[PDB]
């Protein structure tokens, strides 16, 4: 059993997470 | 059993997430 | 058993979810 | 059994997902 | 058993998709 | 069993996260 | 100018929506 | 100029939306 | 100018909203 | 100018929103 | 200019959000 | 200008929200 994970990023990421308003 | 995962980026990701707004 | 998995990403991504502004 | 998954992109992708505006 | 699967895409892609707006 | 994860960054990201804004 | 608009439900409604799994 | 909207719900509802699991 | 609003909702409400699995 | 929003609620309610899992 | 919001609950709500998992 | 919020809650409420979870 051989595993290999491999991530690479090279570009800029811009990310924007709104969770609520909500009214109850 | 060999297995090997690879993710390359070189774009840039722009994401916008809105969870809410709801009247209860 | 050889498993290989490969991503690559050389374009811009702009994703916009919205998830929400249900009345009840 | 050998596997072989590539997936490669080289277009900008525009993506936008409203799920909801549902009055009950 | 040899498999090989291959997607290349070289093309702007705009998807607009919107669920809901119903009223029960 | 051999495992191996590789997690490399070059690019610069920008997170903003709101959580919250309900009125109950 | 009158205008009325009346929605009444008292059906059991199951409703399921798939969009995706296109290969590029 | 008169308006009134009335929605009334009575009956269980279920929702299932998959947006998604598109290769590129 | 006269503008009523009214929702009333009565039943139990499921839902599953999944966005997302997609490979670049 | 008269303006009225209501909105009731007597039912539960049981929401699940996963956005993500992408691979870039 | 008269107006008026009211917004009343009376059932168990329940929400599970999760936005992320995503590998770049 | 009249203007009024109410906002009554009678209904227990439980929310779990997770951002994260994200490899670069």
């Amino acid at each position: 059993n051989f595993l290999v994970h491999s991530s690479n990023n090279f570009g800029a990421i811009l990310s924007s997470t709104n969770v609520g308003s909500n009214t109850y």
